[PDB]
């Protein structure tokens, strides 16, 4: 009764010299099924909890395979554990294989990385206080109304000039929102594998731009998890 956790989903045959290892120290096997390669460990419990140490081990499995050679991949969601691989086959990849060869289409050849822009929230709101039109520091509904779209603008003006100036070197952008209260812009784009050193460059020059008002955080090696996603096919019972 142990059953299989699940990493990715890969479009090529990955060898055996790839040596992994993943969860609980456990070693990862590929099994090629029709022309797609599942990427597991046996998976000891039916329930992984996530961790930060489990997170890392999963997350740990896709990077190495990508630093391998096998870039272009469906990198599954954290925990997912079925218990044999005929429920692999009847559910996860017969209604799929269509999206699943679109998607790794789409994929080939590219990669995600993303940016996420932080400025100094307090800083920037005294500062906006001291603009053009500056009150006294019911209609409270109004003046609130006010200072949150003048804050958006200020923000919208460093954050366009990031989307216009990057946006050239890449096929996609997906723009989610923020994460923390300094958090001004987090953004994946979709770019060809060989404009990362470019796109890399881009971004420093645009913020050499913005001088030391900015913190920026570049991650430029990850598995693809904003871009490779999967909609819901027919399931009959």
């Amino acid at each position: 009764s142990s059953g299989l956790y699940l990493y990715g989903i890969f479009p090529d045959p990955i060898p055996e010299t790839v040596t992994l290892q993943g969860l609980d120290s456990q070693l990862v096997y590929s099994q090629i099924i029709d022309g797609f390669t599942f990427l597991y460990s046996e998976a000891k419990q039916e329930k992984y909890l996530a961790s930060r140490r489990n997170l890392i081990s999963h997350e740990k499995v896709l990077e190495q395979a990508m630093h391998a050679g096998f870039r272009t991949l469906l990198p599954l969601r954290f925990g997912l554990v079925v218990k044999n691989w005929e429920t692999v086959v009847t559910q996860l990849l017969q209604p799929y294989k269509a999206q699943l060869r679109e998607l790794f289409q789409k994929l080939a050849g590219r990669r995600e990385v993303s940016v996420k822009i932080f400025w100094d929230s307090k800083a920037e709101l005294q500062a906006m206080m001291d603009s053009h039109q500056d009150l006294k520091q019911e209609e409270v509904i109004h003046i609130g109304q006010l200072i949150e779209s003048n804050l958006l603008s200020r923000k919208e003006s460093i954050i366009q000039v990031f989307f216009d100036e990057l946006k050239p070197l890449a096929d996609e952008v997906i723009e989610s929102d923020p994460m923390t209260e300094d958090m001004i812009y987090n953004a994946a784009f979709l770019i060809p594998w060989e404009n990362e050193s470019i796109f890399s460059q881009q971004v420093e020059s645009i913020d050499h731009k913005f001088d030391e008002r900015l913190r920026i955080r570049y991650n430029n090696f990850t598995a693809p998890y904003t871009f490779a996603q999967i909609s819901h096919h027919h399931h009959h019972h």
